[PDB]
DNA sequence: TCATGTAAGCAGTCCGCG
DNA sequence: GCGGACTGCTTAC
């Protein structure tokens, strides 16, 4: 088998690099590596090395990588640039594996763990690690083995074995319900004292040494605690046979409420699961506690304890350690669904970097763009820096607000990307400037053709035609990847609805699930199938669609985020290939093509409808344009129609047939104008919308820029089983608004696009009757509190001072004293809650960490001094009384005439 | 919230306002 | 008690 790298590593004048050698073996060496860089030279000195511009260098071999360092640092201060790769671990990866890399991640160990420590006197800081770990569980993907480290004896109190027996039952019979599948796959072993744990691990770790380490917070937490408290115990250099080659790092984050450290563990690749998820899900959520996201993503319940768990352990040893277990595996069960570890792999090993830089795509870029140019022997430019300049970015056109009742939406591919490659943008393609007409001239052809010769963006860059880009080049081979998860994820979606169809007439029988690829439009000898069978079946077959589904989203949706990524790298000052006149030439190429395409359609509708002048786009942002289909139905009559199918299908069938071939044609005029490389405007139909057929639904509506909602029957070929609400922008779709807040505004938008203003009427008028009883965490606001400290004033607020902030003082004021009061931690998200007049806080309101119960203490006061009628004015009456005006529609029956009847 | 970019909406503070 | 200038936060793309 190929062989290839795990980790690499700098240490002076080395390099130290893990890798899986030919036979599939872990092996670990050490590198006295010699790295090149490189000067210009005279043009009538041979050289095979060119820069990107062809202009022509010599290459200096050093005899080590401090002589390599020292030699940038005196071309600084000669004032000439020192070219080619200055990270050189990445000079070495390419050098070392000059192939396109094959990995078999069986044969890398990721490790998951989470520790517990007993802390009788608040949080347990990990840079004083002033308390016994007193459980971890590390599962090793080598040996599909949870290996748990159980401590029975510590000052906070002595226990009795875990038990596996009770830990397997049942909670409704006392145990743990651990669940059954990793029953088989824990490894218990219990310790009488700290130091024999801990040492013990420390072995264990030297045996399975892991390559990636991962796990719920382990960065800030496990970790640095891990780390530290070994250190008092142990003494520094035993701390640092956590790194293969006993090198860390420790960086300390000062603050004004207590400091923090982070550890780089020097031949370890970290990722944090937390990080992950954070940057590859593209969810905000209100709070990142394990138990909030293992909620959100597997549907299971809140891991239940009585008490604090701070006493725990002493109380209920047993439920403890099964937590611990638990909690390690819930990371693993979301990976399975989401697919994160298997995505930064790809990622890295693509790249050919260190796995942990998935996380920066300008690190990952500049890694694929030296490899694509090393292999034509082209030397890369030094990097520069720059001051920060902001610069334009996309249109959005201002919307009429109103109540849209039928809307087809259209969409360009992939734009950025598309535009990139279409221009054929690159640092080394650029062939001059042309003197610019306002953008509005491109917009409506008037201004004179840019250039005959070059390819252009209204922005006034001209471009190479003839020759390849690097950064077209490297950025269309990630976007074919992108394009063929998207077909997997749309299909399986489409294959989901199917099954959902099925659903509504269900077999009595006893079968089993049909074995088929989900990525895969189903064939029809498989509809027949599926339409024959049992409700089991068809509800296994859906999970397993969604799962497919999730699974092609994770792969499609990050590398769009990477190829975009690239498009934005060009207007970030650390980026190598920092440039705004290719940032821009991209942005305003977009502007352009938006507006052009909008007088395109506009022109399109009103001809083959009869009328001139008429405003058939309604909206559109960035490269997506919102298309009235008012006019479209009432051509042909409304009448004529048999049911809601009838007109969706009728409106695909425009679209598709009418609409997409005007607008390919607009776009290849625009090409032309430009002279562009290559036509890669793609727009195609996305969302179709409209109220259910005979019903007093609105269908649609807007209030302003980014703040709409559509009824939509099928997006992007995806015929829905049931209308799926679209809505962007609105309160719904924020992480601030409350829980239940979030859903009733949602169900008076289904009402007043579904069903109309009455039915509107009914659920808010009950809604405002049943609210007092709801849940005070469901409808409490949430914030991230940051710059905490600024604001804090002896306790109380300094000057304009945030609501939030204010609410987190309140807070703090109420629970000094308080050893057992979780606090608040700086960045990170809060529960806000108003405040009555003349409550014991003292305060308009009160705030306290998200995810969680506010403490037992003051939790009886806060239920007493909640102002109800402030919460449901400010988060629920106020969003929907600008829903509503815009959609000019009321949410309470208005006085009328009618008033002086009895009826 | 350690990680490409800009556009742009709403909540809230402070200030003005016979 | 509402509007403008300002910060803070959050979302759409
Ligand atoms: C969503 C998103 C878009 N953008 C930019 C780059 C996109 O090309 C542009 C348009 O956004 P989108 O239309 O959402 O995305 P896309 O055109 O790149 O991909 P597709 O429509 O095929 O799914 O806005 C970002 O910079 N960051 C983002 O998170
Ligand atoms: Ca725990
Ligand atoms: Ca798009
Ligand atoms: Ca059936
Ligand atoms: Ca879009
Ligand atoms: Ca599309
Ligand atoms: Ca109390």
């Amino acid at each position: 088998m190929k062989e290839f790298y795990l980790t690499v590593e700098q240490i002076g004048d080395s390099i130290f690099e893990r890798y899986i050698d030919s036979n599939g073996r872990e092996r670990t060496r050490e590198v006295e590596y010699k790295p090149s860089l490189f000067a210009h030279c005279p043009e009538s000195q041979a050289t095979k090395y060119f820069d990107i511009y062809g202009k022509p260098c010599t290459r200096k071999l050093f005899a080590n990588m401090r002589d390599a360092s020292q030699w940038i640092k005196r071309m600084e201060d000669i004032g000439l640039e020192a070219l080619g790769m200055d990270d050189f671990k990445l000079a070495y990866l390419s050098d070392t594996y000059n192939y396109e890399i094959k990995y078999d991640h069986t044969k890398i160990r990721v490790a998951n763990f989470d520790i517990e420590v007993t802390s009788p006197d608040g949080f347990p800081e990990p840079s004083q690690a002033k308390h016994p770990i007193d459980a971890i569980t590390h599962y090793d993907s080598i040996d599909d083995r949870f290996y748990v480290f159980d401590l029975l004896n510590s000052p906070y109190g002595n226990v009795e074995e875990w038990s596996i027996e009770i830990a397997a039952k049942l909670q409704e019979q006392g145990g743990d319900e651990v669940p059954s599948e990793i029953i088989d796959k824990i490894i218990y072993m219990p310790f009488d004292n700290e130091k024999e744990l801990l040492m013990e691990y420390l072995n264990f770790w030297q045996q399975k040494t892991p390559v990636i380490l991962t796990g719920w917070n382990v960065e800030s937490f496990a970790i640095p605690y891990v780390y530290n408290r070994i250190k008092n115990i142990f003494g520094e250099s035993t701390a640092k046979r956590l790194s293969p080659h006993r090198k860390t790092r420790v960086k300390v984050i000062e603050n004004m409420y207590g400091s923090r450290e982070i550890i780089t563990l020097f031949g370890i690749s970290v990722l944090d699961y937390i990080d992950l998820y954070k940057k590859f899900s593209f969810t905000n959520q209100p709070s990142y506690s394990l138990d909030y996201i293992s909620e959100f993503e597997l549907n299971v319940g809140k891991l239940k304890y009585d008490g604090p768990i701070s006493k725990l352990r002493e109380s209920n040893h047993q439920r403890y350690i099964s937590y611990n277990i638990i909690a390690v595996y819930r990371v693993l069960q979301i990976d399975a669904k989401r697919q994160f570890i298997n995505l930064s792999l790809d990622m890295g090993y693509y790249a050919k970097i260190q796995i942990q830089s998935v996380f920066s795509p300008i690190k990952t870029w500049d890694a694929i763009i030296f490899n694509s140019l090393k292999e034509q022997n082209k030397v890369i430019p030094q990097g520069r820096s720059h001051p920060v300049q902001p610069y334009p970015g996309a249109f959005v056109k201002e919307p009429i607000p109103n109540r849209y009742k039928y809307v087809m939406s259209f969409d360009l591919t992939s734009l950025y990307p598309s535009i990139i490659r279409q221009v054929n943008i690159s640092p080394e393609t650029i062939a001059g400037t042309f003197k610019v007409a306002p953008l509005h001239d491109y917009i409506n052809a008037v201004a004179e053709r840019p250039s005959d010769v070059y390819s252009c963006s209204p922005n006034g860059m001209m471009y190479y035609k003839d020759r390849d880009g690097v950064v077209p080049t490297e950025i269309t081979k990630v976007f074919n990847q992108r394009k063929e998860h998207k077909g997997y994820m749309l299909a399986a979606q489409r294959n989901g609805e199917i099954i959902k169809e099925a659903l509504h007439n269900p077999n009595l029988s006893v079968d089993e699930p049909l074995d088929v690829d989900y990525r895969f439009d189903f064939s029809d000898e498989i509809k027949e199938k599926i339409k024959k069978l049992s409700a089991k079946s068809l509800n296994e077959m859906l999970f397993r669609a969604q799962r497919t589904e999730v699974a092609g989203m994770t792969a499609q949706i990050n590398r769009k985020a990477l190829i975009n990524g690239l498009a934005g790298a060009l207007g970030n000052v650390w980026f190598r290939y920092y440039d705004l006149r290719n940032a821009t030439a991209i942005t305003t190429f977009g502007q352009m093509a938006l507006q052009w395409i909008e007088r395109k359609v506009n022109e399109y509708l009103n001809e083959v409808c009869g009328t001139e002048g008429e405003a058939f786009v309604l909206y559109g942002d960035t490269d997506s344009i919102y298309v009235s289909a008012d006019k479209i139905i009432d051509k042909v009559g409304e009448s004529k129609f048999r049911d809601t199918n009838h007109w969706v299908d009728f409106l695909d069938k425009f679209a598709r047939e009418r609409m997409e071939p005007a607008i390919d044609r607009g776009f290849r005029e625009m090409c032309e104008y430009m002279n562009n490389k290559q036509h890669l405007m793609f727009m195609d139909r996305e969302a179709i919308a409209g109220p259910p057929l005979g019903s007093k639904g609105i269908g649609g509506f807007w209030t302003g820029k980014k703040r709409y909602a559509l009824n939509v029957w099928d997006m992007e070929g995806t015929r829905y089983a049931e209308p799926k609400l679209k809505i962007m922008g609105l309160e719904t779709q924020k992480s601030s608004t409350p829980k239940a807040v979030q859903k009733a505004l949602k169900e008076c938008i289904r009402r007043m696009l579904q069903e109309g203003e009455e039915s509107l009427q009914e659920y808010f008028k009950e809604f405002e009757k049943e609210f007092r009883q709801l849940n005070y965490i469901s409808i409490a606001s949430v914030s991230s509190a940051n710059n905490i400290a600024k604001y804090d004033v002896g306790g109380f607020p300094g000057p304009k001072c945030p609501f939030h902030i204010r609410g987190i003082l309140t807070y703090n004021r109420a629970i000094k004293g308080n050893i057992d009061a979780p606090q608040v931690v700086e960045g990170e998200k809060v529960y806000v809650l108003p405040l009555r007049e003349g409550n014991p806080f003292g305060d308009k309101c009160i705030a306290w960490p998200s995810g969680t119960e506010i403490t037992d203490l003051i939790k009886d006061d806060v239920l007493h001094w909640m102002d109800y009628t402030v919460l449901l004015e400010k988060t629920f009456i106020k969003p929907l009384e600008g829903f509503t005006s815009a959609a000019k529609l009321d949410y309470e029956k208005k006085a009328s005439l009618f008033d002086m009847f009895d009826f």
